[PDB]
């Protein structure tokens, strides 16, 4: 144990789509599973990264070999959100910052495999790559393919369309038999699987993430515990409404995937603290309107400043907060 | 000598139009101009050659440092006019057969520079320059650009769109101060001049050959005698029509550049044999019907022959046959 059975259900849990389950299986019944998540170095990760972190903590526990991958050309290439010479101080902070959110999660670092972009993307090998797709693929799909992803502007520029084809080549470039992203990627991911055969290479499985509505409807990791609490104030969190709840939705993709069960802190007037093993139990009961807005915010803003308590520490340096300062202007 | 002057005049003599006449003049008065050509390895080099290979010659008079490219990255790049494992044989038929023309017609080899593609456009620094490039260069100019040169198709492949940035980023790295062509290269050579000083890089000057009609309306390099003949039995050339007329081209191009003479052959009934000066001379008896188009053809065709006779000679061993054949199967 895990067998193979269990590590398809700790994968796949909480995803939105997966495509190629003929594939994840076989190599589940022999070996396991090659994958990776890719973040473009662009800005400052917030509290809505732990979704993606919680299933990079599935992944390990599922006996994955998991890569994360710094994509600080691709930031350059989207628009440029991040100058050349910030890059690199950028892909310090989010080394840093996603290390951090990982060791607060419990997830063991000694396994996971970080690299940058730039580490194999400006290769011989790989640009020729680049070239050989190029001449396959048509303007038009690439347009399409990043549609969702790369910033839409009025006069589209080149370094747009290349975006596409660089996230296909790098599952080849990094060995994977997946990637892992939101459903946002999806036709990246189509992209990925019509083309990379093309040139010879496998089509990769890819497990898509819903988009899940963030908190304040954005709370930094290095936020205090005074601007945690009048962000969490906010939030889209109507009594017994539970479609579009950030709470809710971060209660279901962070907080159980984490402890296994989640406590509502309720005084004793209204049935006192509760705990729930599965989220549906906890939707049954917000709809039901026996969990106010107001303790499940509390109640998150409790475990929230438990996962930010060690980041904010172990930044509060000279140096990292120089790093932070360099990074970001 | 030759003066400052004579290099404009040799330089630019026979040319449709000079962009960058100031930086020019600015640099024949204190040093020789550094200047490229470049071809795709694409098609088997025809006759119609000849006529660049003549301003090449003209810049060796005038002490210009030539580079001769051979663009077989960019022949893949347009709409692969030419596979990746051809590449390499046809780079080397191009090498062999352009040598040959330029050693027929007493181009001194020992002082060119011979470079292809491949040996620098996969450089990391090349390929930084390609993404710098793709971050300012927008999709609408890349394809306005290449709009002449490259093969335009119903559905425009992606690296059609790189073709453009590769050939202006090409003018920095061989470390010119000019580019030559013909006049349909204009859009490539006016993108180069606007989008190189992004970069850092000096924008080039730029000179353009017109685009000169064949004297087929092709003849190979290697054709025998029997199909030279054969084939200028035809050429479009009406009597006193000195438009669009290909064989006086090709003594207006080649013929006179080469020997600043053109000897027309011409029975003693109808005057005998005249020697021109002038380019201008030939074409007014020609106009006057004095000099009549079978005439102007053997003329041609005996110069002809005696500019094909020592690259036939070349490429009649086993070696060169077998690569013919190779690179063109
Ligand atoms: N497209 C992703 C951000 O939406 C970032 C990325 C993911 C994977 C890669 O191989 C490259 C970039
Ligand atoms: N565009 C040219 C053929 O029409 C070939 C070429 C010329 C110069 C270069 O740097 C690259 C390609
Ligand atoms: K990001
Ligand atoms: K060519």
């Amino acid at each position: 144990a895990p067998s193979p059975e269990e590590k398809l259900h700790l994968i796949t849990r909480n995803l939105q789509e997966v495509l190629g389950e003929e594939k994840l299986k076989e190599i589940l019944k022999e070996r396991e599973l090659k994958i990776y998540w890719g973040t473009a170095t662009t800005g400052k990760p917030h509290v809505a990264y732990f979704v993606p972190m919680s299933k990079i903590a599935d992944f390990l526990k599922a006996g994955c070999e998991v890569t994360i991958l710094f994509a600080d050309l691709h930031a350059y290439l989207d628009n440029m959100k991040a100058p050349w010479e910030l890059l690199e101080l950028r892909v310090s902070y989010y080394e840093n910052v996603i290390k951090a959110m990982l060791e607060s999660i419990g997830v063991p670092l000694e396994k996971l495999k970080f690299i940058k972009g730039t580490d194999y993307q400006l290769s011989k090998e790989y640009t020729l790559d680049v070239y050989r797709l190029s001449s396959v693929v048509t303007q038009h799909d690439s347009k399409k393919a990043g549609a969702e992803v790369v910033k839409q502007v009025e006069h589209p520029l080149l370094s747009g369309l290349l975006y596409p084809g660089l996230q296909a080549l790098d599952e080849e470039y990094l060995k994977v038999d997946a990637q892992f992203g939101g459903i946002d990627q999806r036709k990246i991911f189509t992209f990925a699987e019509k083309y990379l055969p093309a040139l010879g290479y496998s089509k990769r499985v890819h497990l898509m993430n819903p988009m899940v509505p963030g908190l304040t409807g954005k709370i930094d990791l290095l936020d205090r515990k005074e601007d945690v609490k009048k962000k969490l104030k906010k939030a889209f969190c109507e009594p017994g409404n539970v479609e579009n709840n950030g709470v809710l939705s971060f209660i279901k993709h962070v907080l159980f995937p984490l402890k296994s069960e989640f406590v509502i802190l309720r005084d004793e007037k209204w049935g006192g603290n509760k705990t729930y093993t599965a989220y549906v139990d906890l939707e049954k009961d917000f709809a039901a309107e026996v969990v106010h807005p107001g303790d499940l915010k509390n109640s998150v803003e409790v475990a929230l400043n438990k996962l930010l308590d060690p980041i904010r520490e172990k930044f509060n340096t000279p140096a990292l907060k120089k790093l932070a300062s360099a990074a970001y202007p």
